[PDB]
């Protein structure tokens, strides 16, 4: 079966997160039937949320894969857990896009339900996929031209 390009958001806001992120990239690259095509720059983003916490390291990866979408989710969940993610964050791997697919299942909603509202997703995505068009036809470039998002600082 043909390869699909999936786009995965990476976040960590450990007080020291660069090692989580680099370990995640290595793990993502070892996923079967999959290969990293591109990685964005790393960005330092102020934390969104009510609690006092460290800044996030945010990034995006393009992963070419012939896995089924839920199978890719199995791997991203395994990586988060194997890197010490404990639910009450060490690592967060969100599947933003899985080619052109629109998925609404119990475990998996693609496109990511809020990504069009998140500069820390859209800017890294634009760096690696400037010509991207969403499944509904919206162009990434047009969203970033029109809507107000802060620019990100590099990590
Ligand atoms: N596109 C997706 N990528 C990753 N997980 C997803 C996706 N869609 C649904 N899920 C499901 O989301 C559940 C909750 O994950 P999580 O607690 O990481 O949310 P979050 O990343 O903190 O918040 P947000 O989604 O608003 O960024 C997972 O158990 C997983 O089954
Ligand atoms: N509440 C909350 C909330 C508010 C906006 C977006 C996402 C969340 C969900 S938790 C969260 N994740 C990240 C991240 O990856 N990067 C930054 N900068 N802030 C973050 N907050
Ligand atoms: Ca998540
Ligand atoms: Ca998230
Ligand atoms: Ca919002
Ligand atoms: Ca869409």
């Amino acid at each position: 079966s043909a390869m699909t390009v999936a786009y995965i958001a990476i976040g960590s806001n450990l007080a020291s997160p660069l090692e989580q992120v680099n370990a995640a990239l290595k793990a993502l690259g070892d996923i079967p039937e999959s290969h990293i095509l591109t990685v964005s720059s790393f960005y330092r983003t102020p934390p969104l949320g009510p609690q006092d916490q460290p800044d996030y390291l945010n990034a995006a990866v393009a992963l070419e894969t012939s896995l089924a979408p839920e199978e890719l989710l199995n791997h991203t969940q395994r990586i988060e857990l194997q890197q010490g993610r404990v639910r009450k964050r060490t690592l967060d791997l969100d599947i933003m896009l899985f080619g052109n697919e629109v998925i609404n299942t119990e475990r998996l909603t693609v496109p990511h339900y809020d990504m069009k509202n998140r500069g820390f997703m859209l800017w890294p995505l634009f760096e690696i996929a400037p010509e991207l068009v969403f499944p509904d036809g919206e162009m990434l470039r047009q969203i970033l031209h029109t809507r107000a998002f802060d620019k990100l600082n590099k990590w």
